């Protein structure tokens, strides 16, 4: 279990709005990396996912053994542990269990959540190349494995109902997932079957926004026409890529107790990786923006239960214009307008502050996180603090050129020092060992 | 525990004399990494120490959170797990625990031995540079501390008799120490003070490998007084540079039963940091030739034992001239004359073959390790194969002009698909993250 | 152990009801405080917890780094010792050991008590604003922690049953508790939720102290009215008050042994911090006046147990309407009349007279103690001596208008010299260091 | 014990003339002082004494009920523990044990020194006005007590050889003492008879501060005319007032084997309390300026042995013309020339780095202490950093006219977040309880 100095502050808005307005990202600091490394030059280590909670933290990547690219073979390491203080004053994630799933089952794109006593991480196997995925009318396979502290090992192949003919694919979103109210939710997104219930009720539904009309030089009839559409992938087997959260309650026999809950497009933008949040009781979920807005989407999510089972889900984003994402073509950092897009990288933000704290919910939002500077490359990986409409602080690291991908931010606090600490686990090209080095970077929010 | 593919392949000369001679490195294999990396630019990695064992491997390194010089703080990472097969087959170092001593107490030159259930490892805790320790008649403090798989720690100041007023300093050698026959041996190295029994009883005492003399210009005489000096550093406080075993019973509540057991130096070099090893029922002694000799320096160990206590031991050097190491002006890898020298790197070998397989010991023996291959610079990482005279198979790492320092080598087989692995612990310097990056390098030993 | 002059003079009714008639304050004796200062002008130490107990005595407060408001991060100091006779003839705390639990755990309105061999204290973890607390259906995590005078230290999350979803908030009465027939009692004081068992068996009820009538200007029907309606709270998450005790068996493996005790409102006022004593075989309790009624409240407990295990409490009140505290608006020092209030502050009294020596109970009691003369303010720390009706004798500390807070009274006697010393732990506002310096004042009462 | 972070950070020069020149105070940081308060207004509590080492730290002061001056009663406050870092990071001195001698023995000026397993007190017994112990040929009682960690209790009245005939008095300095070699060396002044081979021995030597003569307006023969006579003081009984030390080895027995080590007038000022610090292996001295130089005075003490016994002491003056101390008459911290004054307070000062690391003595040294800012009162307590010259660094607490008295400083770092802290003890002037609040203010000592 976590360490007294951490226990009660985790998971929650750290900050005032007053106090937002005067953060600032103090210098890395230096911790033993929980995230292992690859041993030969072309070995690639991808696709992170990581959850801390109360008592532990949660970890795992993808593994190939030769590039990036391979639709047959990797392995998923995954790893547990807890926090505790240094005597230079900051933390230390030490490593209680490890885990490689190395078995002849490509699972691919998890997204890992704590549970009470373990980890339960969602994945679907791949057999092909991603692009086939949404061709083909069969999903892949999904499942969820459970691994508790124990050592005690559960992976089940789960059947929730409303998948098989109606999502082409359905995948994780790769960020972490959260425990709630005794049910482990987890952010997925896929492809959706035309003509189905879904892609029905999906109909011309659109999102847009609040902060575009300002900055886009389209009228609102054009700009509507071109959102309604941003929804279907002629590229991807013509589907509605749709953005959703999967729910499984906490069992060791999961079969079709599994729920695939859709975010409606009314709400949400065109369907990406993600992550699951949560602030005090609030679940707060990240998408990704592999869509035509090319800034940082947050949302307040808010779940709906029927006789004991979460029945449908309700998405409120915190307007912003700020930290953009390296895109291709007419979808760069600077893509202000409506369109049909598929491009960006993953790089989910930290709440510090409440957005619920102001009476128009998000109007003085502060988060964290890093990005890659540039408006179509995946270089120059920057570490931030934003409000809605600027950075207040960022800290660029390497030198410009520097190559990197996605980026997890997770924040917690030293009730002990009273400061805040941020994890910034970045996946940066390395020049020496492996395709990539999945780094856990580390550095205090200061206030003032 | 170890998974029962490698229970039986540890600690053992792996081929005969025979399959020494086809023997070669196979490509470098990716496994995820179990020593950590540093998440700052300036962060500091140095020192490891691992031991391998039927059950479990035991692994530590030092960590000065600014550059790679600090004689007040510093923390130590400690590492302990078994070893699985991957679906490709070959080695995953599983980590089951993890610790990182960060107090206040200046743990250096650390040696780390696996033990029945746990870790024992030996430091001392250096107060000011390592020059002053060889002035001061004081030697440092010495701790040993014990580390049970179950979390339990325990941690002695041990004052092993003939130690106060006898030696100026002592160091444990970082190479790995040993469990044998109900006790933990560790090798160590230091400064002796003149006029103690020891230093008279060392008096006029040289050793001289076998190799020497066809390769070195000057006479038997000049040679032989040459040898003599190079046991006494001016440098160094003008203290005998002394290398050793020390032997502690495995107590939790150790004082001053260890004990300290130098070794001839009429079999032995001018004190360094050294390894102790085992094969089979046999002890072997790995030496830094920080002195003249620049090649690698080998040794069986017999121990004596008086009452049931270690009384004495003898080392018999595996006469090579192969494997040289980077040294500084007249003591390059060139040299080949006896002469006062302190300079050097820490590259132990790991034996393949059996030297008392031949009628005249280690006549013919082949070992394994990591070398910088380069004159006077630390420069060059090079993993190979080699007998006495000459190297059969190498792989540079990286290109031309890549700095690295230490290399720690441990080979075993896989008893199931019967092929050897060797892993090759090499601190890098990186460019990215950290002054070095310790990498666990792994490949296979070929027979062909 | 304390001094033999003091091991039979503690807990106890010192005066017979003829001689309480004649007792007055003597001067304030100086000794070495053994309450810390702080040492920067903000830093805050409040709420004191003081036991005494025939063979030592324990003692505790809070520190906040940074002014009196935080609710996330706090110390607690805890101190333990005997008293010993100095050669003046006075007593003098001995402190023979210290501790500050500094670990991130914001222990808050901590209770502390004697207990065998050691101090047992109970805390409650302070997340959020005090008021926050009571809107959440959630209690805070409740703790006891036990520190034997051997140094050994065992705490525990206790989760009493009738607790969770029955009180939204359950806090310590900040009052020393005390060893009682083998188990350990604390006063507690929270809000409960409304439609619970307990809500609806305190349905109705309402206590109206014997001297209000003659003083109080509304009539029987009006008074019941509004003191029926004193025990909930609007402001705080519509709660009903309540006061109680918790009881918990001298155990090191605590988890839900401890038992809630609610007092009757019948018999008790709206819930507040408290006090327990002992007197003989008798426990008393003290309340906090944050309600209507502005008068010192003491209540003798009669504790009944089934099968070895407390069941229920009854508490019977020594009438009296001396000794107010100052109050806000409507229910200042001054206030008589029934309604519901949430202002006040802790000034517990010691009773130096047996209450049930006369006829009818409490018809004659005297007490000492401190109280702040002011109708409104907390201003004008004045000890003090008084019988129902009358201040019999008093000496006001500082000049009008020196601030202060709570005051923690407690008397023993020196069986040797036969007098009675009574210390007055006053919260003093401090100019030099520090918010406030918790002053220790001694001085004996003297009978003539 | 002390904790880990701060064995290894006790007695050194902790920074490097380089670093002494970026250094600076840091905020106050608020911890529970370890220093006891009075109870009263006007009891006095003054005359602190503390020694720390490297396993934990005895204190002690005087205790007069009524006012400061009494020559027939007063107690003696004695506390003893260990440093452990707290949840902040910062340094909190726990106490485990505290003692209170009080039993009619008027025990005055006494000097605390850490021994091995408890403390060690040096005090003389006053029975009459200061002035009257200079004109008795008699010397005052000496006594030297030695408490334990286990409670044990042994006080011996000593008498060292060439003292009863020759000191008309004798005190200790009230600065701590030290424990070296086996011996514990306490700083002692007095007033020598003339006549005796002391007197005889001295006469005619002088000292005169390196850096006088540039600040001196009188020529080099006036001088040394006026630095002669003001070794002898007709106010104090026609005495020559000196500065010494007395050794004595650690014994439960002591009688006369304590010796009486008076330093030569041509080395050091006229006698004054003082205070005996150790950095490595070098003792230094503090000598308080209560003659005509007003500037701190501090020497590097060489002890001589003869058969294992202290045979004699040289001292060798840090040269500077920093930190001034109020003083009366034509002795005022704006005095510069050599003249027989008798005024001054005591105010020590810790080198931060060491005097010897220069070519030439103490040619750029660095202190820090604290010191009253005025010319002659005691007023405006000042901690400050200071070099040779000029005061680089300095923080005035309270506000201007702010009494105060003596000011004993200690500093020592942790290793393990690497700063330096000290502990600046000052009597403060109190307008609350009692005439003076020793306070233990503790900041850091920031590099850069
Ligand atoms: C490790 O912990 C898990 C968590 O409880 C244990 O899981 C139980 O497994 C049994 C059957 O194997 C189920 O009937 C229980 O319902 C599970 N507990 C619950 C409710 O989580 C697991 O058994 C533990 N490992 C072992 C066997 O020691
Ligand atoms: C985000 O932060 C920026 C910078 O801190 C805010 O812009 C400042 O706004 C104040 C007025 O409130 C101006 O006085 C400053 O000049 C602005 N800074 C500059 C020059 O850019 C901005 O208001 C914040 N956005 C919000 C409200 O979320
Ligand atoms: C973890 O394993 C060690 C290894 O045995 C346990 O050590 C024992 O400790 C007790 C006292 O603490 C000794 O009296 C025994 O002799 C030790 N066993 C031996 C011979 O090694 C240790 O106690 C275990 N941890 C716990 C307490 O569970
Ligand atoms: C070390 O290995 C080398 C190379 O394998 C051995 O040298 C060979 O020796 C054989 C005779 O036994 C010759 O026929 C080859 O021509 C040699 N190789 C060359 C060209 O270098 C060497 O003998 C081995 N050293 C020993 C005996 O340990
Ligand atoms: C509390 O103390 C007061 C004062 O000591 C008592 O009042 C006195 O009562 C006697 C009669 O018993 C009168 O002769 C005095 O004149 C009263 N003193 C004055 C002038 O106030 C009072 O009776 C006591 N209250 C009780 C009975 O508890
Ligand atoms: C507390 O510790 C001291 C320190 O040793 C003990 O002192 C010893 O006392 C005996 C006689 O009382 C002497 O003969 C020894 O020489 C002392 N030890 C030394 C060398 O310091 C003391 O006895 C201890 N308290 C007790 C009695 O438990
Ligand atoms: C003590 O500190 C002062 C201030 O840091 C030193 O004075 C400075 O000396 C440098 C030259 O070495 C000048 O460039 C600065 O202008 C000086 N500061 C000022 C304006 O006072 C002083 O030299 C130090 N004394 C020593 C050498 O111990
Ligand atoms: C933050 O800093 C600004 C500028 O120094 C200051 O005026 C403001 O009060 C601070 N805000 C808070 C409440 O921390
Ligand atoms: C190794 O290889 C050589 C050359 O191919 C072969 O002749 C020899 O028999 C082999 N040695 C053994 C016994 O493995
Ligand atoms: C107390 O004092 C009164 C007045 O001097 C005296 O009459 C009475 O007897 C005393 N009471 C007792 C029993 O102490
Ligand atoms: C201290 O600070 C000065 C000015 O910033 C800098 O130039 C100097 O290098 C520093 N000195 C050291 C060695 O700390
Ligand atoms: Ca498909
Ligand atoms: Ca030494
Ligand atoms: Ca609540
Ligand atoms: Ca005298």
């Amino acid at each position: 279990i976590n360490d007294n100095r951490y226990i009660n502050g985790i998971n929650q808005f750290y900050f005032s709005i007053a106090e937002g307005r005067n953060l600032t990202l103090g210098p890395l600091l230096n911790m033993p990396s929980f995230i292992p490394t690859a041993t030969t030059p072309e070995g690639c280590t991808r696709i992170p996912s990581f959850s801390l909670t109360k008592t532990h933290w949660c970890y795992t990547h993808n593994v190939i053994l030769n590039g990036c690219q391979d639709h047959v073979s990797s392995n998923q390491f995954v790893s547990m542990g807890i926090i505790e203080p240094t005597s230079a004053g900051f933390p230390f994630f030490r490593t209680l269990k490890t885990l490689y799933l190395s078995d002849g089952v490509n699972r691919k794109s998890c997204s890992i959540s704590t549970v009470p006593g373990g980890c339960m991480m969602y994945c679907f196997v791949s057999t092909q190349p991603e692009r086939d995925d949404y061709f083909s009318a069969a999903p892949p396979e999904q499942r969820i494995i459970i691994m508790y502290y124990n050592d005690t090992i559960v992976e089940r192949i789960i059947n929730p109902p409303g998948v098989l003919d109606v999502w082409a694919t359905l995948n994780p979103g790769t960020g972490s997932g959260v425990y709630y109210l005794g049910w482990v939710l987890f952010p997925i997104y896929g492809g959706v079957i035309k003509g189905t219930s879904l892609w029905n009720n999906q109909a011309n539904k659109y999102f847009i926004p609040q902060m575009v009309a300002a900055l886009c030089s389209q009228n609102q009839a054009t700009q509507v026409q071109n959102a309604k559409s941003s929804y279907y992938s002629s590229w991807f087997g013509n589907r509605m890529i749709q953005s959703g959260i999967l729910a499984c309650p906490l069992r060791q026999d999961l079969t079709n107790e599994c729920l695939v809950l859709p975010f409606s497009n009314d709400q949400v933008l065109m369907g990406a990786e993600g992550r699951l949040y949560m602030y005090g009781d609030s679940v707060y979920y990240y998408q990704r923006s592999n869509s035509w807005w090319p800034m940082t989407m947050l949302y307040k999510v808010t779940i709906t239960f029927t006789n004991g089972q979460p029945s449908a889900i309700s998405a409120q984003n915190v307007p912003t214009q700020q930290v953009p994402r390296p895109g291709t073509g007419d979808c760069s950092a600077t893509n202000r307008c409506p369109g049909f897009c598929l491009t960006g990288v993953y790089a989910d933000a930290w709440l510090l502050t409440n957005p619920s704290s102001t009476s128009t919910f998000g109007s003085e939002a502060t988060f964290t996180g890093s990005y890659l500077n540039t408006a179509t490359q995946r270089i120059n990986p920057t570490m931030y603090i934003a409000n809605n409409t600027q950075i207040i602080s960022s800290q660029q690291f390497g030198s410009s050129g520097q190559e990197a991908a996605y980026g997890h931010t997770t924040c917690f606090r030293d009730t002990g020092s009273v400061m805040v600490y941020c994890i910034y686990i970045i996946e940066l090209s390395s020049s020496l060992l492996g395709q990539f080095q999945i780094v856990p970077f580390i550095r205090q929010v200061t206030l003032s």
